[PDB]
């Protein structure tokens, strides 16, 4: 079901330059050592293949312009040989790890959701985002859920989808086992077929990215 949603702490829009042009897209604050890491997709970060992002703002509970909890910066960000190299969209995830804000860390300002790798294909999803394109202006949070299955059509990158109405900037938004904000992420918003396609679809969380996510969050 697609629905509004009133902003969650943990989940930001996201405002970047790469490769020379500027882009939204959508993230969450994931558990991690250094309650620094925001999880994201690769192409929301990386030219995949190519060059990280030069700037990369996370802005936490955005809404209609507003940063409740601050605007925080990247300082280094993270994505798989797979993507950053070869722009493989069966990798397409990513975590940032944010500069402190006003001497603060991220997860001790907004809080932070657990993470899943190696998980059952085939789970029941929520997923989150900032949506920006037509019919929607990217200002406020949006959700989508249902029951993951495969790709029907290009397999070979082991995604799921979901029904979902979510546009661009969304992207990187995050994928939630079950029926709440509250519960694990398990994969991002990657790519749709066409600007308004009925199904959002999401890498699978196995072992490259869970690796990408090791490192980043002890950065």
């Amino acid at each position: 079901v697609n629905q509004s949603e009133t902003p969650v702490k943990h989940i930001g829009k996201i405002f970047f330059t790469l490769g020379g042009s500027n882009y939204v897209c959508s993230g969450n604050s994931v558990t991690a050592a250094n309650k620094s890491t925001v999880s994201t997709a690769g192409h929301c970060l990386n030219e995949g293949p190519g060059a990280y992002a030069t700037n990369f703002i996370f802005v936490p509970a955005y809404l209609n312009g507003a940063a409740p909890y601050g605007k925080w910066t990247a300082k280094a960000l993270y994505a798989p040989t797979q993507w950053a190299s070869n722009g493989n969209m069966q990798y397409d995830t990513a975590f940032a790890v944010m500069n402190t804000l006003n001497g603060q860390k991220l997860a001790d300002v907004v809080g932070s959701s657990g993470v899943q790798f190696n998980a059952a294909r085939g789970l029941s999803y929520k997923s989150f985002g900032y949506p920006a394109a037509s019919p929607f202006n990217g200002e406020s949070l949006k959700s989508c859920s249902g029951t993951a299955t495969n790709d029907p059509y290009n397999p070979q990158f082991a995604t799921q989808g979901i029904p979902c109405n979510m546009t661009g900037g969304s992207s990187g938004g995050p994928w939630f086992i079950g029926n709440s904000s509250s519960g694990y992420q398990n994969s991002v918003n990657s790519y749709g077929y066409g600007s308004n396609s009925s199904t959002m679809y999401g890498p699978y969380w196995g072992t490259v990215i869970q690796s990408t996510y090791n490192t980043a969050a002890a950065s």
